[PDB]
């Protein structure tokens, strides 16, 4: 596989958006992964609607702003055939009745493809389809702090998640530990977070964070 992959470059990937004190990190997953795939399929990017999986899909096993699963957010649009825009139903960071419109709707998917739980396998699957949907264990202060370079924390589980996020791509640079590999995050917590809202995660460092563990994306 390639040694570098950046899918913003390639036009897969919206700008950093922020879900606000509601627990739909997923929704955000979600969308992002849906996003890449339907630009790869109509060449067209556009902003998915994180409020109508927060408000509708319970029925596929999410819980709005209690939490969430990538995989059932894909299921949903699947059932539902179809998910509207983000200008069309846009963020409101609290869980509200379904107002879904399918005559808004911008996005469609044929269900999701489960990656198996390595990193290699995650990036084959970044190399070649596009931005990922994954979850990793993000509750360290490290984490809400960071700015810069490859994030690692010694006591990242790589079994227990409580964050879904995007790669969009992967990466090397030069570092002190020569630990030098990189996954290239895009996070849900605006642009003031991290750098620009992205992280460089470490990469083929026993599963850090669990990055690879309940890693998956939309078929379209
Ligand atoms: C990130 O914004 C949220 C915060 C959840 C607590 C308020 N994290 C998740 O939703 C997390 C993401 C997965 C690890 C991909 N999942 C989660 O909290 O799941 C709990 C749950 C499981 C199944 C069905 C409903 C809820």
């Amino acid at each position: 596989a390639p040694r570098s992959v950046d899918w913003r470059e390639k036009g897969y990937v919206t700008p950093v958006k922020n879900q606000g004190q509601c627990g739909s990190c997923w929704a955000f997953s979600a969308t992002g992964a849906l996003e890449g795939q339907m630009f790869r399929k109509t060449g067209r990017l556009i902003s998915l609607s994180e409020q109508n999986l927060v408000d509708c899909s319970g029925p596929q096993g999410n819980e709005g702003c209690n939490g969430g699963l990538m995989d059932y957010a894909f299921q949903y649009v699947q059932d539902n055939g179809g998910l509207d825009s983000e200008e069309s139903y846009p963020y409101e960071a609290t869980e509200e009745s379904c107002k879904y419109n399918p005559k808004y709707s911008v996005a469609n998917d044929a269900g999701f493809v489960d990656i198996p739980k390595q990193e290699k396998a995650l990036m084959k699957a970044v190399a070649t389809v596009g931005p990922i949907s994954v979850a990793i264990d993000a509750g360290h202060e490290s984490f809400l702090f960071y700015k810069e370079g490859i994030y690692f924390e010694p006591d990242c589980s790589s079994e227990d998640m409580d964050h879904g996020v995007l790669v969009v791509g992967y990466g090397f640079e030069s570092t002190e530990s020569d630990n030098n590999k990189y996954w290239l995050v895009k996070n849900s917590w605006g642009e003031e977070w991290g750098m620009g809202g992205y992280v460089k995660m470490a990469k083929d460092r026993r599963n850090h964070c669990g990055i690879a563990s309940a890693a998956s994306y939309p078929t379209v």
